């Protein structure tokens, strides 16, 4: 579990999202395992406008924080779960690290701020959904 509080936006994997979050809609992307909704509160997350393939993230099932290499953001297949059938999942960033499913939710971080949040895994890998290509998350 885990979110991006960024100015009255929350954003979330979509999988994930609660009833809350569906009735206050902003936007969706099933392909990218992602999900906004507003807040009525002020969020103080700083989002990162930048091509870092490097950074830290946090991992649950170990309450550590671990440094990565990770790769561009693009189209990976994804096998099926409860939640999706098999696909290709955009703007997914992968890297060689330790992630189980509880995982998701969990904040991938650079030099200058959020970079995406956990939502796959398996294998010693683990996988990123970005957030730093929308741009209207600050205005
Ligand atoms: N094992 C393991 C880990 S580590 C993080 C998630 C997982 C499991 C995993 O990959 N998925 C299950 C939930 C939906 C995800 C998706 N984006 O389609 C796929
Ligand atoms: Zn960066």
């Amino acid at each position: 579990s885990g979110a991006i509080y960024v100015g009255n936006y929350r954003v979330v994997n979509r999988h994930l999202a609660t009833h809350n979050d569906w009735a206050n809609l902003v936007w969706e992307d099933s392909s990218r395992d992602l999900l906004v909704s507003s807040t009525t509160a002020q969020g103080c997350d700083t989002i990162a406008r930048c091509d870092c393939q490097t950074g830290v993230y946090y991992c649950s099932s170990r309450r550590k924080h671990y440094p990565v290499s990770f790769s561009k953001p693009s189209l990976i297949f994804v096998e099926a779960s409860e939640y999706y059938p098999a696909r290709y999942q955009s703007h997914l960033m992968l890297a060689v690290g330790h992630s189980e499913p509880g995982d998701c939710g969990g904040i991938l971080r650079c030099q200058h701020g959020v970079v995406g949040i956990v939502s796959t895994g398996g294998n010693g890998l683990v996988g990123f959904a970005d957030v730093r290509d929308l741009l209207w998350l600050d205005e």
